[PDB]
């Protein structure tokens, strides 16, 4: 059987295909689906991945069961049979870092996914060098707010040996630092990377926008701290287009959205450090990053600003603080020349890419929770489409905290 | 650890197991290779022990599982299936498995209030003139001058050889759809076939936006009969917004009770194809979905026109700004109107409350995510940074096909 998918607000019917390329499990069985669960719970095997990721990739060329593709499979082969393991041509691993990209269900800006950067850092040995590169990567992508989406791959994983890793979850974060009194100035979010940074030698500030250092780990080693040059790190100062005192509160947000703590999986081999950038949608910062109750929080502040009545939930207080704070960041970084695209504007180019993809693959990995926006969901045109959720490789994948 | 999901709410940070799943005898449409959980709509030896099972929940739920009268019982069903093929529920059951439907009804965010549900037994109706006081009757006490009261009215069981009860409405109350020449609907295009089955079987049709449709009503065996409802027990509300003045000029209005009439309702085996339900509205279902959703009234446009908003552009918010406002005309006028409402934050908060009564009493509770969480808003809400599982217990509320 393969899954019938409906919109249900155009009535139109997909069969999804793709799903059966899937050759790993998810978390959902018959008896009961765990589809809001943010987390989950060999030389021949590698080899297997192997070819068929090689297989893959002389398909996206045009030139699959060619000479250049058998001797392709023989180098692999060969390479594994000696070494255990083997390594990816530039050419490849810029053709595996999109594919992840394509493949990655939570993802509603993957209208994008052919055109993406990548920076090859597979010849670093340092921590040091990991800083360069990553420099390299927040100048190139942050473009003075023309924001351009970029991946850089750091060497892979390998049996002898540690892993390279950024203990930071993204490139920019606010440090939270958690008060005597339990409450948390700054980003609550982070409040453990931040008590590392400082462990680790860090002189902390006391602000609620505090840009984090780096923490950077080459393999077996103690981690090194780094600090971005701030000339490097654009920010945007939050304003809003008709309500004067909004500007006040002192509410910023960075520019650059690079997640740095996902692992790339492509043809059996993994990179544990490779971070990636694109440009923000607005209901992220919005929204979640600052209306969240365990985040900024500021929902409350603002409606009183606005003077409404906050006293019962009935006036709709939070929906109209939410909306006038979502209307700021779009408002803020169209006015510093930043890229952002609001929900609907996401949304309309993600039902574009379904479409594409529905005719380049016969279906596409869908996380229906995430792609839906945290407000007006059913005000958009994914919240009426069925989707279908499932795993392919290539792939971003969660992996554990280095500490 | 244990060996049952694991369930983390992502606010609190607070984890639970879900022990309850284990309790499911019916497989969803998930598999370990594909998540199809965004999908609306994916005997003998049979029903004893469907049977067996529900009489053991009842036993279980007066205390009482291993007693001479629950293996009484056991053998009562046992004895009646094997005589007849089938059996019935005594009423305490029939009350008992009602609640327990709506109580394990994944999509439902108001199960806080499963153990307040009036059941009025009617599996003696013999006609669909009958049916007609039987639904009255329903609508009469469920509205209760706008004072909402949960109620279920239960017609007799499907019986093998003879042919079902049906209520061919979704809804016992439902606005008319009537299809135009330029291929647009007036009214509520949600209903423009129910509205086309009225007429063919003899309605004559109105042509507004609001046009209250009658009930067609199926008894075994024989063609549906038309009935219109008396327009005085069809509780509406006009709306008008508390700042807005224009609001009231739209001519907008709601219909006070939501009743589903469509659904069949299965305890221990047996089926209740007719077995309407009604509660009280989450303001959400009138104001986003009812009223917004581009294929229903589609209003959101008209709205922010009036509203001076930039609707030429997304950027501006403009859909956001006037679903709001939408929201708030609905919750304000009910409330005018004193006719029971839960607005969208209230109606979570509660849910959570449900969640934790449920872990303590059962070991989870099975939902919905997607279904659970309002359509505007959703992150505002406690439901969305809370992880849910889903999955089919018995006695449950399903969907049948369509009579026609
Ligand atoms: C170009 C503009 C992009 C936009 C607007 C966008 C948008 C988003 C959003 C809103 C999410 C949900 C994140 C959250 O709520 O925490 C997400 C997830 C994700 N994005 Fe994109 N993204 C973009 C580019 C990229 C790029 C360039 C990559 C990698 C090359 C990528 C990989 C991913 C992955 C793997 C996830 C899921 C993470 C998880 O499973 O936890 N995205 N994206
Ligand atoms: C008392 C106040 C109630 C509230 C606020 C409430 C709320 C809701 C909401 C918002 C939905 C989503 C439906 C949709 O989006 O179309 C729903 C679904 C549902 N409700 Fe409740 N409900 C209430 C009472 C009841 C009662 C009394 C019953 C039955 C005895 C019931 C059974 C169900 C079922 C079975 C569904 C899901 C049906 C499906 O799968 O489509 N509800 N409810
Ligand atoms: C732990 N779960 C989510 C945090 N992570 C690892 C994560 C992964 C992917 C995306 C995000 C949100 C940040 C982001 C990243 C990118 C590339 C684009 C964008 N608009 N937002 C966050
Ligand atoms: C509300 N009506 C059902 C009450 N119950 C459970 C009930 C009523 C009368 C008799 C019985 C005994 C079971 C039984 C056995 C046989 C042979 C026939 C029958 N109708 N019921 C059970
Ligand atoms: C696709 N599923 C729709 C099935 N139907 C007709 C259905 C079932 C249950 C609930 C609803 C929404 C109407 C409703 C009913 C009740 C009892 C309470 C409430 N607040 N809303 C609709
Ligand atoms: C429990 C639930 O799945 C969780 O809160 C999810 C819901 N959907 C989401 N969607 C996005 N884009 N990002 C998120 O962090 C989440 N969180
Ligand atoms: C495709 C998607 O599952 C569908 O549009 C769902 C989403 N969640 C919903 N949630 C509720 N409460 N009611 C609905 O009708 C829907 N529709
Ligand atoms: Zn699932």
């Amino acid at each position: 059987k393969f899954p019938r998918v409906k919109n249900w607000e155009l009535g139109s019917i997909t069969y999804d295909t793709l799903c059966a390329q899937s050759q790993q499990d998810g978390p959902c069985t018959p008896r009961r689906c765990l589809g809001s669960l943010v987390l989950p719970r060999p030389a021949e095997q590698l080899l297997s991945q192997a070819r068929d990721f090689i297989n893959q990739y002389y398909s996206s060329i045009k030139r699959s069961g060619s000479q250049a593709h058998e001797e392709r499979l023989q180098e692999v082969e060969a390479e594994v049979a000696s070494t255990g393991t083997y390594h990816l041509r530039e050419s490849e691993l810029v053709f595996g870092a999109k594919q992840a990209w394509r493949n990655a269900p939570r993802c509603v800006g993957r209208i994008q996914w052919g055109k993406l950067q990548v920076f090859d850092a597979r010849d670093c040995s340092s921590a040091q060098e990991m800083f360069t590169y990553i420099c390299n990567h927040i100048k190139y992508a942050t473009n003075r707010g023309n924001l351009r989406s970029a991946i850089t791959v750091f060497p892979q994983r390998a049996p002898g040996r540690g892993d390279f890793r950024i203990w930071n979850s993204q490139l920019v974060r606010y440090a939270g630092y958690r008060q005597q009194d339990g409450s948390v100035r700054g980003d609550p979010a982070n409040v453990e990377i931040t008590e590392l940074c400082i462990q680790h030698g860090w002189t902390p500030g006391n602000g609620r926008f505090d840009v984090l250092p780096l923490l950077l780990q080459a393999p077996d080693e103690a981690p090194e701290l780094f600090v971005l040059p701030p000339e490097l790190v654009l920010e945007v100062p939050l304003e809003h287009p008709t309500l004067e005192w909004f500007a006040a509160l002192g509410l910023r947000w960075y520019a650059l959205p690079a997640v740095s703590n996902m692992l790339l999986e492509i043809g059996g081999l993994e990179f544990s450090a490779a971070p990636f950038s694109g440009w923000y949608m607005s209901t992220e910062i919005g929204t979640r990053n600052l209306c969240d109750p365990h985040r900024y929080n500021i929902l409350e502040d603002v409606a009183v600003c606005m003077d409404l009545d906050t006293r019962t939930t009935s006036s709709l207080w939070k929906d109209k603080a939410a909306v006038e704070i979502n209307l700021a960041v779009l408002h803020s970084f169209q006015l510093a020349k930043v890229t952002i695209v609001d929900h609907h504007a996401a949304t309309v180019s993600f039902m574009k890419h379904l479409d594409n993809e529905q005719k380049a693959r016969g279906g596409c990995p869908a996380d229906w929770a995430w792609i839906v926006p945290p407000i007006s969901g059913s005000l958009t045109p994914v919240f009426h489409q069925e989707m279908v959720n499932y795993i392919l490789s290539p792939a971003f994948r969660y992996q554990p905290d280095p500490w």
